[PDB]
DNA sequence: TTAAGAGAAGCAAATACGTTATA
DNA sequence: TATAACGTATTTGCTTCTCTTAA
């Protein structure tokens, strides 16, 4: 094995990796017969491998056969102590299927550090974690950690103490669940008290101490804890900051940086944004020295706290101090730099555009595709997995804009594999490859594939059909929400529900929890009394239970303040409508005193948005009429979905476009419409081409307005086209001025391209 | 050599909020 | 109008690396 001396020192830098070196190159086709060479040098990557390949030589072939993968035998060899973990598994792989623990399952216990002596301590406390209330399962998660056998023996000693003290069984799990945990039990059974008597919830006190080194977190809590109260931090905010692993070096940071950040702009609440993750102390320490460097770049500090505020944030400021000359000098804008950094582990995906970027482009990609792969969580992954897989998609028949769906989502990387190994399967049920891409072109879309296939027969059967399969999936759903159909649609089918109900209470993100939701509420809805079509109507968008909630909590003093139950159902009763119920009582004060009515809040608030457009209203409500628009104006131009971006917008190119002709009731037409906002961005750069070609002002305002910007944009691209084949201007301006008018326009040409 | 523990980075999925385009 | 279809934020939950301390 030709080891590039990269590959070597990687070895010898291990303590006794000079022995194992030699070991590899003495013994390289024995071990050559069941390991491959990144198998061995993976191994060979911990401390004393000489012993741990003697090992996977010994038990390797002996276990190959007792029921375990070689991806298993890796991952357990490949450790500190990874020989006697080894060891331990030909000790005693029986003794443990003799009381029904699966291969995974004890694979689990042995591949972490200490695998040997925790396998021993499960097999001693099987029956003292039985009559204890503790299943098989809790043993195995509490034990896949590094030294579980800690955790294990020390679980024993705590449960009883806390048992009673205000912690699920599920909660002391979770907390002995990581690495490290039986000193996070033992600091919590130590301090739980002092926390409770600070304010601490007992939920709190479950997540600052569910991670690694949460007996750090804790501690952390009450030593900078009050400090960090006198300096503007709520406790809420404090629990979030110490909520991750590595708490107690976030907090710390705070401290030592939050007064020198709080001088070079840093609001509290965006530092602490930033320190609100895993490694928040690293960002924090990576944000303080890279501000400048940035600064000169064309970065606001706004853009720069973005950057900062996810996982390894710190790793996403440095790679992008480096690499926006590289990109930058390539055709990428600072805001496609921001997307593709601006999520966890963007270093990634960054170094992954330039590793790949060319060699997409060649392959069909245009940059807003690569964007948009890159623009997720894993994008790094998503490129990667779109290069190996691109020659077999195209074979199963996608499309490029089909590839740039499914790879498009976080874990697309995922989602493509799943539509190559499900799929060709997925055809033999009856779905449409359209309704395929549908499934695999969300997050999750691997999953829901998979759900899919396990489920859609019973599923059918059950009262529904494949196409409200495809409706629930393809509507953000996904896996969860086939699930709860499926297990909820009875309780469901008592309480007086209809499939239609059912099908659009499931066919919205979140619709797991709105199943759930409803029958948890339902009772109270109609006991005060809102009718079951309110229900669905509220239940029936994305963020559902957080409507139903907010309803329940707001009822009251929205009825209180000239509101009715209609007024509070069609707030509700779209995206957001929990934020927008909470603005509504926020904003009506004084939207009163600036001349709007009940009904008209009613109309600004009962569409998605509903929140921003209430905001909105109460920005440019003075500046709109010094324009000279009337209330009732800025009543139309809000009142659709978007209606705080065409405020925005009525004042950013208002002016503009009064010159070049568009009186002001013009101007509300085209504004007053979803979409608004795009409707006059594309008059105002795409009007004075059009009026040079013979269009009327009235035309442009026509399509502008029925219309909308993809028709002007499609009657930009094709008008000319059109003519040349003896189409009048009066035909292509009645065709585009309606609803799909840029269709109807593009189907228009298509017999000529 | 083997354990134990702590911190950081990255990946995937689920859920929540918002904006546009389409009859 | 209601909804299809995006675009992103926020939230949970791992797995995997690296690193230190300790015996």
């Amino acid at each position: 094995l030709n080891l590039s001396p990269l590959e070597r020192s990687k070895i010898e830098k291990q303590y006794g990796g000079a022995t194992t070196l030699a070991f590899i190159s003495n013994k390289q086709q024995e071990l050559a017969q069941i390991l491959s060479r990144a198998d061995i040098l993976k191994i060979a990557s911990y401390d004393c491998a000489a012993h741990a390949l003697q090992a996977v030589l010994d038990c390797g072939p002996m276990l190959g056969k007792r029921g375990f993968s070689q991806s298993d035998i890796v991952k357990i060899a490949g450790n500190i102590g990874g020989a006697q973990a080894l060891q331990a598994v030909l000790d005693l792989e029986s003794m443990l299927g003799k009381r029904g623990f699966s291969r995974d399952d004890i694979a689990k216990m042995a591949g972490n550090i200490g695998g040997a002596q925790t396998l021993q301590a499960v097999l001693d406390l099987e029956s003292a974690f039985r009559e204890r209330g503790f299943s098989q399962a809790d043993i195995v998660k509490i034990a896949g950690n590094n030294g579980g056998a800690q955790a294990l023996y020390s679980v024993l000693d705590v449960e009883p103490t806390l048992g009673k003290r205000g912690f699920s069984r599920a909660d002391i799990v979770k907390i002995a669940g990581n690495t490290g945990g039986a000193q996070a039990l033992h600091t919590v059974l130590d301090l739980e008290p002092a926390l409770g008597k600070r304010g601490f919830s007992r939920i709190d006190i479950v997540k600052i101490a569910a991670n690694n080194g949460g007996a750090q977190a804790l501690h952390a809590v009450l030593d900078l804890g009050p400090t960090l109260r006198e300096c503007g931090f709520s406790q809420a905010t404090i629990a979030k900051i110490a909520g991750n692993i590595g708490g107690a070096q976030a907090l710390q940071m705070v401290l030592d940086l939050g007064p020198a950040l709080g001088k070079r702009g840093f609001s509290q609440a965006t530092i602490a944004k930033i320190a609100g993750n895993i490694g928040g102390a690293q960002a924090l320490q990576t944000v303080l020295d890279l501000e400048p460097a940035l600064c000169e770049r064309g970065f606001s500090q706004a853009t720069i706290a973005k950057m900062a505020g996810n996982n390894g944030g710190a790793q996403a400021l440095q790679t992008v101090l480096d690499l926006e000359p590289a990109l930058r000098k390539r055709d990428f804008r600072q805001a496609d730099i921001i997307k593709i950094a601006g999520n966890d582990g963007g270093a990634q995906a960054l170094q992954a555009v330039i590793e790949h970027g060319p060699t997409l482009r060649q392959h069909g990609f245009n940059l807003a595709d690569i964007v948009k792969m890159a623009g997720n969580i894993g994008g790094a992954q998503a490129l990667q997995a779109v290069l190996d897989l691109k020659p077999v998609l195209d074979e199963h028949g996608f499309s490029q804009p089909d590839i740039v769906k499914m790879a498009g989502n976080i874990g697309g990387a995922q989602a493509l594999q799943a539509v190559l190994s499900l799929g060709p399967a997925l055809r033999e049920r009856g779905f449409s490859q359209p309704d395929i891409v549908k499934i695999a072109g969300n997050t999750g879309g691997a999953q829901a594939l998979q759900a899919v296939l396990d489920l859609e027969l019973t599923l059918v059967e059950h009262g529904f059909s494949q196409p409200d399969i495809v409706r629930i999936t393809g509507n953000r759903g996904g896996a969860q929400a086939l699930q709860a159909v499926l297990a909820l649609e009875l309780t469901l089918r008592e309480r007086g529900f209809s499939q239609p109900d059912i099908v659009k209470i499931a066919g919205n993100s979140g619709g797991a929890q709105a199943l759930q939701a409803v029958l948890d509420l339902e009772l109270t809805f109609r006991e005060r009394g809102f009718s079951q079509a309110d229900i669905v109507k509220i239940a029936g968008n994305d963020g559902g239970t957080q409507a139903l909630h907010a309803v329940l909590d707001l009822e009251r003093m929205l009825g209180d303040r000239g509101f009715s139950r209609a007024d509070i159902v069609n707030v509700a009763g779209n995206n957001g409508g929990a934020q927008a119920l909470k603005a509504v009582l926020e904003h009506e004060a004084t939207l009163n005193e600036r001349g709007f009515s009940r009904a008209d809040i009613v109309k600004i608030a009962g569409n998605g948005g509903g929140a921003q457009a209430l905001k909105a209203v109460l920005e440019h409500e003075a500046t709109l009429d010094e324009r000279g628009f009337s209330r009732a104006d800025i009543v139309r131009i809000a009142g659709n979905g978007g209606g705080a971006q065409a405020l925005k917008a009525v004042l950013e190119h208002g002016p503009t476009l009064n010159e070049r002709g568009f009186n002001l009731t013009d101007i509300v037409e085209m504004a007053a419409n979803s979409g608004g906002a795009q409707a006059l961005k594309a008059v105002l750069e795409h009007g004075p081409t059009l009026r040079q070609r013979g269009l009327s002002l009235i035309d442009i305002v026509e399509i502008a307005s029925n219309g909308g910007a993809q028709a002007l944009k499609a009657v930009l691209k094709y008008g000319p086209v059109l003519m040349q084949a003896g189409r009048s201007n009066e035909e292509i301006v009645h065709v585009a001025a309606r609803r799909g008018g840029a269709g109807r326009i593009r189907k228009m040409v298509a017999p000529l391209l």
